[PDB]
């Protein structure tokens, strides 16, 4: 009854994509979520719209999206939020729109273990 | 004479801004690095030039820039290696260019604590 979608930037390079992919992958590996999906905002698919309409085809009712960014920025708070009609498609069901990433204490971490060359 | 340069997009919203110097703080207190600075590459400074000078002008002789985002780009491949003359300034000093984010295992915990409003 509950789906997430992930929710990303997308690039006319491919690493942005594969990332998505990999990282609903491991949340799949978790088994919390009935339906997970992923979305791309530009130049590439399956697109955020697709990805909503593909969580409820599956029959989910409530939908977290989480974009899957580091900051705020338009992205976030104006183009994702018009594309699930949530400001200014879907029926029935509530959109629950998450926050991004931020400075959380796990990407200091990530950071440090990057800045290591691991 | 180890300086760790934390390096971001930059939007013309502040967020992204926030995000690096927030990050910068966290990693000065945790007391590894003897010089820690911050660049964006557009819309907002300090640069990434005038980061990498300002390490150097600290006396740091090995510069560890770490590309803060989730994935490889067009940023993270042409240009910032571009701006530290990488690819097609320092005098007798090394930078050396870490890995992005990816798609580290406390990336999806903090996507799965980020779906749950947590
Ligand atoms: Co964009
Ligand atoms: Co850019």
């Amino acid at each position: 009854m509950e789906a997430l979608v992930l929710v990303g930037h997308g690039s006319r390079l491919p690493y942005s994509k594969e990332l998505l992919v990999k990282l609903a992958e491991k949340v799949k590996e978790r088994n919390l979520f009935p339906i997970v999906e992923i979305g791309l905002m530009e130049f590439s698919e399956p697109t955020i719209p697709q990805a909503v309409k593909k969580a409820i085809e599956q029959g989910a009712k409530r939908i977290i999206v989480v974009p899957v960014f580091l900051a705020h920025g338009i992205h976030t708070t104006r183009d994702i939020p018009r594309l699930l009609g949530l400001i200014e498609i879907p029926e029935d069901v509530e959109i629950i729109y998450r926050e991004p990433i931020g400075a959380d204490d796990r990407i200091v971490d990530i950071i440090i273990d990057r800045a290591f060359g691991r």
